[PDB]
């Protein structure tokens, strides 16, 4: 499956980024190969989880995304069993050790407003955060807490339309933004 | 002896860390492939030793344990004869150039609270600042000074708790809570 | 699953070979944490097939095994569209550019008579060459033609019983060898 | 072309820098063995670039300088898209993340007085801020904000004079000088 | 210019010959951004090369492709004026010390037969030694003299077939064939 | 000349410090293997001086003790030039971009009193900031100003003490004291 | 303990040997700060073993010395349940691969006579094959089979008399003669 | 002193090879910054010697020169004391393992006939053996035993020809033989 958004994905994206999302698809039985849209979607998104913990402090974020799915829930089970935080439904992305909360960062392809909506119902735990970037530059989060200095999140915007820019100079951007 | 508790210490804990405690135990009579539980402890209290001085600046904490009982006891000397602290009876963890005074950490599979008990009736300079770490999430300081800052500490305990849930994951706690 | 035979796997190859065979038994819908004795043969066999190349010459073997279905079967047909060598039917581990054929190695835990029977029923194409090992230290290959030296054959065998030794040594062995 | 300048330079300069004005040079036509005096001017404005960046903050500044032609402007849209700024109409040197603005670092023979003007008539867009070095130890920046703190810009003086005192050790300052 | 072409060259050849490719194809006025097909041959053609040298003993090839114009007719001089072999008229791609005559390799999408006549009528100096190696695994060595050994020369065939396999699999093969 | 002291200077101190204590020393002719006691006294300057840049900002201190003679007095003409301050009539140690001023750093084995003494009398240059550590643990600075915090100082007086134990452990301390 | 003797081991020794012989003195009751001539022994020894299997072929020897006691005696098992050679019954230093035989290495500051008599009444095995080095440049194989090459085996005496020069003008070659 | 000849050395020669002929000439009185002419000879003379014993077998020849006067000589003593060649007058460059014998290696800007007398009534020890290399290509060596093949060699004398070209394309070849 010669496909031109995998060889730019993996141009686009550094290996250790590349091979974390390809066992994280292949593990929820999918194929990098063939689902090539979605393959850049969680390159994105893991790149923007790791951008995001490397704002703040050092020891501030807890990094649960990337992990496979059994030590990632086993790190969220300490931080609930020593901090005090309700166990959540569904498998966050941070821990903020800051703020004391879980944090779910998205990243959409349309705007930023139905995505948090659709993040929002999923997510019962009214005490995970919900913090969503567009690839357009525009970003949302709960109570309009956005964690993050200015210039961490602004780092983010900036990276996120330069993937889009690469996308729309290999004519692939429109197969990606029909496709989430 | 092929002990399951060996082959999960080596697996957990990273190489220098593991290498730094089997030669700490080979030095006072100890077997780390009998001594499984104890292993685990050596291993287990060395990390916490060492993200306690990860935490605060970076000249703040100078690290008294994992280095051989000479060596160890050499460093102990110089601290005592520059800034003029009393020479304390048994090695300590660590020595606080922001507060002046050494630390004894302790990480304890019981209550924090005859743990310390129990090592403030051994440790006979009351200037020896003594920081207690359970396996729970809960931890206890000398005055109520817990000198890190809560993140610091929070990531120290989200560890323990870790390390306790692989334990039971491989039907190894039982032994290990009824062994200290 | 806290399984003892994981954590041993884990301590005793190397964490590339970890990860291959990982990678190897996932694609396959196979789970390392639950079938850990698979976990241990195919690190073993993916060993072996790395020590025989590493015997020879530098240029002297392509190595098949180790690689994603799709990339080893198209080295599979550059060797035979460049050489003339029969596609074979099924995926073998190497191919030997001085003896011109490819390679299909083995590593039983019964005799190695029944083995290399087994795979010869197997191996329609009669070219590919065949070379079984045994965890008892014998080892069987096509036409008595055992292609490497037997220093390097050697080193392999010790290999192996040193594996067996240590799965004996944690009473892992019995399990391992009634399952094949 | 055996140029005392040009293997002066290579010296002088770091290789990656080196490796970067040369790229930089080629790309507009230019040859660094002959023009060495401007190859010398390209090194110099490009480290001098480095450790602007290297003040202040991590996620402080996006270099812009540095890059090939075509992705330094993709840099450049995605921080307009994101932010609001203005497209400069000539490339700048850094974005500064803190203060919303792109940064031209100048590095002049001269005095900065004519320097800041011949590039203050030049970028149209008033919102990029101007920041001019001399190899003299004088500097002069937009409205008086010398965005740096004193230190990070008392280290690009001492820098740059210790690079003229090298070229007139070898009698190279005079054509240098006489170059700009 | 979002070429899949040139994305699929940086990810099937190591970073280091796409570099050397870039340099060499923009001093010639070249764009591997637009002459993407050409970039692919560069790339090919240099890696072939590199095996080639890989192959024999360790200081019995001089590597002149890869150099920069000039410091490649620095050392064929030196070559020339050590050994005593003509100045060739055009850069040859290497050295050999052991038969004491420059090899000019060949990298051809065609029949091998055409390519070595036109590359023979091109070097009038009939001492340096052609051989050719084409994507569909036929070579061709003056005088039959294939210099390397059958094992390295059919590394390099193997190697070619995959990326013509690669190429084919994105659909970038007949482009690629009716490009030469 | 094998000494006792070179022997355990070569094991105390990192082996850069050590090779440019060398060159230190042959350039003012002076042979580390004869002149043991010195040899130790610039390792322990330079070590000094290294922890002493450490302590504060990154780009705080300009070092100026570890180069040779011409570049040292190189970097001291650029930051006279740039900053203003008054060329020293000899070659001070650091620069503190701080404070605007160049720094003397002193190790003794006497009472501070009388170095400072000895060095304030050698500087006419009253600009040039002064401080003396001893191996006791006593410290003095010009006008009482330490420049560094409490703990990077109290770093180094427990470092001096310590290579004065190992010292007195090899019965080398009483001619080193008796060497000053 | 500060001896000469163990200052001049750590500095003319490579540190991983230095770090084996520690291991392997602190497992046998003895410590090195206290024995430092035979710390400079088992050093010695060391050394002598891995150059010793740095000879010949790369897969030819299986070093035995070195190793924890219990680890050694499992490749031991392994060789000889798969190579077919008796157990000796005192741990070997190196299995030859080319040969079929157990290596003794030793190393002797007396005669190579009394030594080698001393050591072949001590293995009972007559199979394990016997090497003495001397200080002075005498060596001394089984049945004049001295294995290695003429060169790789001058080395070694080359290495042992340069070692002995350096404790002979530090003034402790005396009593390390007197001493085995 | 800003000199041509010692910026083209530092960029011609690697670093490592630098630092040696640095601390070699300054240990004889001798300033590479004034002496540029010298410090290009004993970086070439430095170079081939590391050549000369890349060729041949890994253990086959023992390094004299690059070490420091007493070290050099220690390594000469021992190889006389085990081999028993006699110990040479004039400290040489290398001792051929294979051969029993030392080298000296000369590297002469004038004809190889006169250095060689010149270097043969020096050496007064008929044994070491004699090799000598001109920058136009020629060599010569005692009894027509030029020791190592004629492509080890050949490189030698191709990296000669460079050196000369590059000192020529600078203008600095002329002053270079006319100061030998
Ligand atoms: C810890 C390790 C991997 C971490 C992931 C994360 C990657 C980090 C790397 C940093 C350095 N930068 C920045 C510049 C380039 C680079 O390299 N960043 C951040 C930006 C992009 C990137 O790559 N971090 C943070 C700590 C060190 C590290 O690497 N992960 C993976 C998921 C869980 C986790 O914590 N782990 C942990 C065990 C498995 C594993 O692999
Ligand atoms: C200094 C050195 C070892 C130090 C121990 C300590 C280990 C440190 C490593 C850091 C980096 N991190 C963090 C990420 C992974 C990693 O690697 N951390 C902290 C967290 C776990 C860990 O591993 N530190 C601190 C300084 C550098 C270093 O390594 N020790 C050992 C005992 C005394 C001491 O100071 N020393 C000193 C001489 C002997 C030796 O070995
Ligand atoms: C090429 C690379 C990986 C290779 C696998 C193989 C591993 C090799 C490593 C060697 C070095 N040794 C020996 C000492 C320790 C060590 O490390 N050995 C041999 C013994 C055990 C081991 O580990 N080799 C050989 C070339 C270099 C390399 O690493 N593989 C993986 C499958 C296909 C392949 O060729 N590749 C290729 C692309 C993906 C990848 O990962
Ligand atoms: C990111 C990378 C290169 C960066 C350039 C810049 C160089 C930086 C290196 C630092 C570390 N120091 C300081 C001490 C020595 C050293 O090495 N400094 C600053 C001082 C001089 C110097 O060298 N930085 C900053 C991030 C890491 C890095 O290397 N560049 C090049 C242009 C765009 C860019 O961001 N990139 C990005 C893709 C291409 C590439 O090469
Ligand atoms: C010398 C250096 C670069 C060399 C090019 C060549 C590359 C070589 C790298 C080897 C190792 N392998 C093999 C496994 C992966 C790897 O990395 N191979 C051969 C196979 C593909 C490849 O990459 N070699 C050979 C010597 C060391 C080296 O790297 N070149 C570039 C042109 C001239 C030259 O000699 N030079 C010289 C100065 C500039 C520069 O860059
Ligand atoms: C810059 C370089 C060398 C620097 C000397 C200094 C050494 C520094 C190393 C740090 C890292 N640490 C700390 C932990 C272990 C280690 O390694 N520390 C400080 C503590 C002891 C030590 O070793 N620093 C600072 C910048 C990076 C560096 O290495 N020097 C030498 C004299 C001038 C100078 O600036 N230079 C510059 C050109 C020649 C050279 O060598
Ligand atoms: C394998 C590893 C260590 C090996 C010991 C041995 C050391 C070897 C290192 C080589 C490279 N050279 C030579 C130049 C400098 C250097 O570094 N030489 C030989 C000369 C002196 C020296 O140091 N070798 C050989 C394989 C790679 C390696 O390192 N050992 C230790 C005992 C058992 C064993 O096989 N192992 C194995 C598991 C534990 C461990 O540590
Ligand atoms: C051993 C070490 C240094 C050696 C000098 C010599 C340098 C060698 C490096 C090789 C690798 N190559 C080749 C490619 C680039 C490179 O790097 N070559 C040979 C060609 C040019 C070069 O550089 N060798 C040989 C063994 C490893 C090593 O480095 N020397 C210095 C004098 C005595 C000696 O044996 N030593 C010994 C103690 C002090 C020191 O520094
Ligand atoms: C089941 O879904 C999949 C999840 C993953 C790994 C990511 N794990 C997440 O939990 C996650 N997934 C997504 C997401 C999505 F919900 C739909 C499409 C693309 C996405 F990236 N956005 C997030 O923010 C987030 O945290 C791999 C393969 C999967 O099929
Ligand atoms: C004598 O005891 C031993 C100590 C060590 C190295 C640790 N050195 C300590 O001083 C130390 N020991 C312990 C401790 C303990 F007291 C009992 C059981 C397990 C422990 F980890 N807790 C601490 O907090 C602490 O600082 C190795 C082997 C020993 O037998
Ligand atoms: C479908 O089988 C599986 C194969 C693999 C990767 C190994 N690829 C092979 O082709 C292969 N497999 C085996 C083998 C086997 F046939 C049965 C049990 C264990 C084995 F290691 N022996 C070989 O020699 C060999 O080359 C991963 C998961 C699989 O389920
Ligand atoms: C077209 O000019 C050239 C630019 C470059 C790369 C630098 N890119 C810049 O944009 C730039 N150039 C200059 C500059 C200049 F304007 C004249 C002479 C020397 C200089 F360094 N000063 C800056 O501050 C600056 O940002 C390479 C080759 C070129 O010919
Ligand atoms: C001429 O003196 C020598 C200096 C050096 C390099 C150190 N350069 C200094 O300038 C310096 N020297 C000393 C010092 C001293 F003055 C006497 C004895 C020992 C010392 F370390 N203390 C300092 O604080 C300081 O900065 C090498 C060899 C020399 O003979
Ligand atoms: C029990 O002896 C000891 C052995 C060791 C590790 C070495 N293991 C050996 O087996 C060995 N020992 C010796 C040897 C000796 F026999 C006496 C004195 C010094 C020696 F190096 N020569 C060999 O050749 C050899 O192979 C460490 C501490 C010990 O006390
Ligand atoms: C005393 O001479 C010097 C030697 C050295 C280090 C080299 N040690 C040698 O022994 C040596 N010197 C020379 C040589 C020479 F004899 C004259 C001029 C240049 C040379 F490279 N050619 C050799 O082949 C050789 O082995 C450094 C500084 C010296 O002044
Ligand atoms: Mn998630
Ligand atoms: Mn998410
Ligand atoms: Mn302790
Ligand atoms: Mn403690
Ligand atoms: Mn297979
Ligand atoms: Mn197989
Ligand atoms: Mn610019
Ligand atoms: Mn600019
Ligand atoms: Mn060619
Ligand atoms: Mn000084
Ligand atoms: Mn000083
Ligand atoms: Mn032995
Ligand atoms: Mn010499
Ligand atoms: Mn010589």
């Amino acid at each position: 499956r010669g496909s031109h958004m995998e060889d730019f994905v993996r141009q686009c994206f550094n290996p250790m980024i590349v091979e974390l999302a390809e066992k994280a698809m292949k593990e929820y039985g999918e194929d990098p190969k063939i689902e090539t849209n979605k393959f850049a979607a969680i390159c994105t998104h893991l790149e923007v989880c790791f951008m995001y913990s490397d704002g703040g402090s050092k020891h501030r974020f807890e990094i649960i995304e990337g992990r496979d799915r059994i030590m990632a829930w086993t790190v969220v089970n300490s931080i609930c069993n020593t901090t005090g935080v309700e166990k959540p439904k569904f498998l966050p992305d941070l821990y903020d050790y800051k703020e004391n909360r879980f944090i779910e960062i998205g990243v959409t392809r349309r705007e930023v407003h139905i995505y948090y909506l659709e993040k929002a119902n999923k997510i019962k735990s009214e005490k995970t955060h919900i913090h969503i970037f567009s690839f357009t530059g525009e970003e949302m989060a709960t109570k309009a807490d956005y964690t993050l200095d200015e210039e961490s999140r602004a780092r983010i915007k900036t990276r996120l339309f330069t993937i889009r820019q690469e996308m729309a100079s290999r004519s692939l951007w429109d197969s990606f933004r029909q496709s989430e």
